[PDB]
């Protein structure tokens, strides 16, 4: 179950600004512990405050890549949020089509995702064209998954399809199918 993966339950997407915050995960994540880094991020936190800041980069990036009819708009959007934080892409975004099973597409996500030392922003394509970021570190054997609407999950790198299958589902049982997933690749 997805539960059992939680490390620190915190909805902090209230006033949606996922790629922001996901962003300031991704710089702090290896700071405290996950409560401490959920609390952070908390509506009385300075993570609050600094996602948005980082949200707004990535609206303002976006907006432009619209006006420019920008052939990728929101890989533009999103590769503009991760370095302004300090981030590079280590590759070209990579989009894993929901094309069978949950399991599958956890498991190709996974095994993109959970390689030790790597670090992803990542989108989940909502079939109602709706978009949703999300981001993850994978430290040793630690893998960890940072959801905004959710909070944080840790799994081992054997059990992150576990993990991520559970995520779609979650999504997919509330009716905003995951047509897709795009990954970003960062790294300092």
């Amino acid at each position: 179950s997805l539960s059992d993966f939680s490390v620190a339950s915190r909805d902090v997407n209230h006033n949606n600004i996922c790629a922001g915050l996901s962003t300031e995960w991704l710089v702090m994540s290896s700071d405290g512990d996950a409560e401490s880094r959920m609390d952070h991020l908390d509506y009385n936190g300075e993570g609050q405050s600094r996602g948005s800041e980082r949200h707004q980069v990535y609206n303002d990036a976006l907006r432009a890549a619209l006006s420019n009819d920008d052939e990728a708009p929101f890989f533009t959007a999103s590769t503009a949020v991760i370095e302004d934080a300090g981030f590079s892409l280590r590759r070209e975004p990579k989009t894993v089509h929901a094309s069978g099973g949950s399991a599958q597409l956890g498991q190709t996500v996974a095994h993109d995702v959970a390689q030790s030392g790597r670090k992803h922003l990542l989108s989940l394509r909502f079939a109602n064209v709706q978009g949703h970021a999300i981001a993850c570190s994978c430290e040793g054997s630690q893998f960890k998954l940072f959801d905004p609407n959710l909070g944080e999950f840790q799994s081992s790198r054997s059990a992150a399809p576990q993990l991520i299958k559970g995520l779609i589902d979650h999504y997919n049982s509330l009716n905003y199918d995951v047509a897709c997933v795009n990954e970003f690749r960062v790294s300092v």
